[PDB]
């Protein structure tokens, strides 16, 4: 059969990677943006848009080369896609050249072993076929301009970028199958082209597969062991592991250190720098210019598969292949991290280096911060100098320089879209590893957002911000952690600039949370502002806060929304919210699944704690008697609260007696919040009762869709003419009617109201309506009107 | 609410009423016939009708030329709506007759969603250069298009021209007669206010508007840009405008997705005592807490500037 055939060829050229590939092959950890293999392409879901285009993500080195021939390899031994599939083929940006138009037909040629293959026979079922992009950060060089042009004959010969354009969007053979495997740098755009995709990111190995791995490697199980206790002798380098491509690597450098007699724990005391060290270890002043500016050319030229010429310009002869470089003639490079250390280091032994700084983006997904981040393992003072003495070379030091005010560049710029993010600035603040240099470009972060998903970036975090000396505000993000969170909220403690935490909407949980509440209570931590929106806490950690408070004097407002800390959650907090050393101001609760058994506890607080200011329990079952609770013992004169807020808190007119003497008695009751509250009339005219007292002194009374009427519209005329320090107010989703409206109007045209807002949106009102608010915005420009729906 | 012998045996009266100054007849499907017949009733000499709106009352072209006579006979309207009637642009190129005539006391003129194409536009320009009392036009909800604007525009440069408060509510125009609005806010001294909803202006359209809004000579007093279809690309061009545009003092973003970053840009520019705006909107497109504190902190300080970034 022409499938039996062509799979047994495609084993044959899939068997090794030389090295046998499945033997050394280990398992890796995907999850979808865990995901089995087998389970690619059902769809998890009934009603899945086709399942045909799905994109992979990860580092360099993580292993997409690798799983793509490891998915053919399996396709060609009889394993995955016989009753699903039929046909798989592979497309290489690096062979398919951007320059030469092409067809699918000249893939097909290419991949099939016969350079005449039944074309007429396997064009039928695009079903059964799918077609692989492994490197897909060689393709949009032109994407950016051909939007418009689309190919759909199979047998045209058209630009590979464009023909590629057309297979994605599902328009050239639309109901075939496509597998793209692509760096994660610049996605941004191609999610454009895809109609309903599927975002796979790669994770590489666990602790498991790590042991496994370095036992397919050596032929020795001693050896094999010796590496694997070494590995976890560095906590560093056994974080590094989980990229298979770094396990490669350090196994091939403990094989030649005991081959040739060397310890090998010298290369577990080697961290962040395991390519100098393994190019150390491995080994002409000529050889490196020439094999530097033939990765330099490349860099600019996009070009992999380098020919002779580039040899002879570089100097570069045929005696000058080793086994870095790979000879098929053809020059090409094992892997591409390689010729991006190589193009790194020539710039320290076109020379300029602001090259490098400026005319970044003009490739895809970002090849040059790669290249950067060894410049930065190189710069450092201890590993130039090491450099300079191990290959008897000289390295530039205004490149330092130069590098720097790339630093400033990049943290002080405006439009921040282009530039990669600034977790790729700390792992390569992590990679040079020169304290002064670090704090000093360093400082210039009043500011840090950081978003983790490894050990790796906790471990670069954790240094980077216990270098760090003046931040204000910092932000995490745990995008997916007991471990995690002690190794880095240890640091916070000792940082004496940090005054604002951010963790909304991180998942950290309960556990977490308890760690960074041991953290926090060090006398060291100057945090005053601390929000943890929909963390997903719960009522343990209130105990834990409660503690923080009762021993912290320095933290001032604090967030809790959206926690289900419940109404047990609320009497633990309170316990050290009465606390005589709790310097809380602003405390927010809202939607924390309260009900009314906790109002009591919350009245305590205000007659134990006079820091608290503002307090916004909205979006709670509270009710009228919890809301009479509070108001209750609110009304002493000595209660300090100004902004209180019950935001959908399904009140009635009951509770608006209590706030009448609440408005009554209280001189610092200043805003009040009352949206989403069937109030009604009743109950505006109750609040009206209190808002007419001389020494009333609200100076806002929210109350958007209380579903209000017209009959206690006279009661609004009322509040306008006499009260003379409210100044804002609301009426939105209230059908007050055109007379009341005019009847504003009138009440506003004399100088007697001081009020300095007002907002009547989304209702329709009248012609002469418009007109009367019109006039008054005309004759008084200062009374704001948001009318307008 | 169910007219030709209705409308005339009210009306002969009203002419003779020397107290009515305002008629509201909005809704009432009282024809073209009825219309005609009203018309024939006002230009008596003793009424004293300063006002007179027709919202939805189904007229057409035909009560455009009895409009028209109204007009250039008598001289104590003031205000004039024909909101939502099948005018079309044969009915505009009628009215402009009796706009243009030297008797038309005219001050504000409604014409929302008069069926109007950019044809009629050119007409409207002749008006702006004949008469001098029309204060207020509100041309919006038509196909005039870009065409239509930067004929208006180009006529409407002349500092002469007396018009204050034109608007162009959801017009589909697009960043072409962004140009020719940046040129009328560089010559015209009394367009104060300017509306623009509803239109894919884009961040060009606004980089062009900032061009002309940015001349020390600009009397522009509120500029509306609610769901323009905007991005966070020239936001720095906001930024200029608040610093620079010592007279704007108001302004409008509602639907229009500028990202946290350009809300505390905002923010941090308008908290330099340099600027004179006294409202802002900000309606309906999720923020952050960190976008939310520093709305409040700006309301805090300053009370003055009022923000409505609630949704
Ligand atoms: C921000 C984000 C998600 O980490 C990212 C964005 O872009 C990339 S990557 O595609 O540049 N891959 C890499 O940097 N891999 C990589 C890493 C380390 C060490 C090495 C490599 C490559 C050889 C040595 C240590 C952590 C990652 C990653
Ligand atoms: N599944 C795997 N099993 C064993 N080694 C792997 C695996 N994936 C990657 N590697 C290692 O990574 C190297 C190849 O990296 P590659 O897959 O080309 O990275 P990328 O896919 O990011 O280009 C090989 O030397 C190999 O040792």
């Amino acid at each position: 059969d022409y499938c039996k055939m062509y799979r047994r060829h495609v084993r044959s050229r899939f068997y090794s990677i030389s090295v046998d590939l499945n033997s050394r092959y280990t398992q890796l950890q995907l999850v979808k943006e865990s995901l089995k293999l087998e389970l690619l392409f059902e769809p998890e879901d009934g009603h899945s848009e086709p399942v045909h285009t799905v994109v992979f993500q990860g580092a360099a080195g993580i292993g997409k080369t690798i799983l793509a021939r490891k998915i053919m390899l399996d396709w060609a031994l009889g394993k995955l896609f016989k009753d699903k599939f039929d046909y798989l083929f592979f497309i290489h940006c690096r062979e398919v050249s951007l320059r030469t138009p092409r067809s699918l037909a000249d893939l097909i040629v290419s991949c099939w072993p016969d350079p005449n293959p039944p074309v007429c026979k396997i064009l039928r079922k695009p079903s059964r076929i799918l077609f692989l992009m492994d490197g897909f950060d060689e393709l949009q060089g032109a994407f950016d301009e051909h939007i418009g042009e689309v190919c759909t004959d199979w047998q045209k010969a058209v630009r590979g970028d464009i023909l590629l354009s057309s297979l994605i969007r599902k328009k050239l053979l639309p109901k075939a199958s496509l597998l793209i495997t692509t760096r994660p740098v610049a996605l941004e755009k191609l999610q454009h082209l895809l109609d309903h995709p599927r975002h796979v990111e790669i994770l590489g190995f666990s602790e498991a597969k790590r042991k496994e791995y370095f036992f397919k490697y050596f032929s020795n199980e001693l050896q094999a062991r010796e590496a694997f206790r070494l590995i976890q002798e560095n906590e560093v380098l056994f974080t590094m592991c989980f990229i298979p491509l770094v396990c490669w690597i350090v196994c091939t450098g403990l094989k030649q250190q005991m081959e040739t007699g060397k310890s090998l724990a010298q290369t577990s005391k080697t961290t962040t720098a395991v390519y100098v060290f393994f190019l150390s270890s491995l080994l002409f002043s000529d050889y490196l210019q020439g094999l530097c500016s033939l990765a330099a050319d490349g860099i600019w030229n996009q070009k992999i598969l380098f020919e002779e010429c580039d040899l002879r310009k570089h100097g570069l002869q045929k005696t000058d292949v080793s086994a870095f470089l790979r000879m098929n003639r053809f020059y090409s490079f094992s892997h591409m991290t390689f010729q991006e250390f190589f193009a790194a280091m020539y710039y320290l032994l076109n020379r300029d280096v602001k090259v490098l700084l400026e005319n970044y983006g003009k490739f895809e997904k970002g090849y040059l911060i790669f290249v950067v981040r060894f410049l930065f393992g190189l710069v450092n003072q201890e590993r130039t100098s090491y450099l300079e003495k191990k290959l008897s070379c000289k390295i530039s030091q205004q490149v330092r320089l130069e590098l720097l005010k790339w630093i400033e560049v990049k943290a002080k710029a405006k439009k921040l879209q282009w530039q990669p993010s600034q977790l790729e600035l700390f792992y390569c603040l992590y990679e040079m590893q020169e304290e002064d240099f670090v704090q000093s470009a360093m400082d210039h972060f009043p500011k840090i957002e950081i978003n983790l998903s490894t050990r790796m970036d906790h471990v670069v975090s954790s240094f980077c911000i216990k270098n760090c000396h003046r931040v204000k505000t910092l932000s995490l993000g745990f995008f997916h952690t007991s471990s995690f969170c002690r190794g880095l909220f240890s640091s916070l403690s000792t940082n004496r600039s940090l005054t604002e935490l951010d963790l909304s909407d991180n998942t950290l949980g309960d556990p977490g949370m308890r760690v960074l509440c041991e953290a926090l209570q060090h006398p060291g931590c100057n945090i005053q502002r601390l929000w943890l929106g929909r963390c997903g806490l719960s009522h343990q950690c209130c105990f834990d806060i409660s503690s923080v408070l009762s021993s912290s004097q320095k933290l001032v407002e604090l967030d809790l929304s959206d926690n289900a800390l419940g109404d047990f959650g609320i009497r633990l907090l309170c316990v050290g919210l009465k606390h005589l050393l709790c310097n809380l101001q602003k405390l927010w609760l809202v939607s924390c699944c309260l009900t009314s058994a906790c109002c009591q506890d919350l009245a305590l607080v205000l007659s134990s704690n006079h820091s608290l200011t503002r307090l916004y329990i909205g979006e709670n079952a509270l009710g009228d008697s919890g809301v009479q609770v509070l108001c209750e013992k609110m009304k002493d004169p000595q209660c300090n609260l100004q902004k209180l807020g019950l935001v959908n808190s399904g009140l009635t007119s009951i509770c608006c007696s209590a706030l009448t003497s609440v408005l009554k008695t209280n001189q610092n009751f200043t805003h009040l919040y009352l949206r989403s509250n069937a109030l009604g009339d009743t109950g505006l005219r109750l609040l009206c009762e209190g808002l007419l007292h001389p020494d009333c002194k609200l100076q806002m009374l929210e109350l958007d869709n209380c579903s209000l009427t017209s009959h206690s519209c006279w009661n609004l005329s009322t509040i306008l003419t006499h009260n003379h320090s409210l100044r804002k107010l609301n009426l939105g989703n209230n059908d007050l009617g055109d007379l009341c409206v005019v009847t504003l109007c009138e009440v506003l045209k004399q100088q007697g109201c001081l009020l300095q807002s007002l907002q009547l949106g989304e209702m329709y009102l009248n012609r002469e309506t418009k007109r009367a608010l019109e006039a008054l915005q005309e004759e008084k420009p200062e009374l704001t009107i948001v009318f307008e729906i």
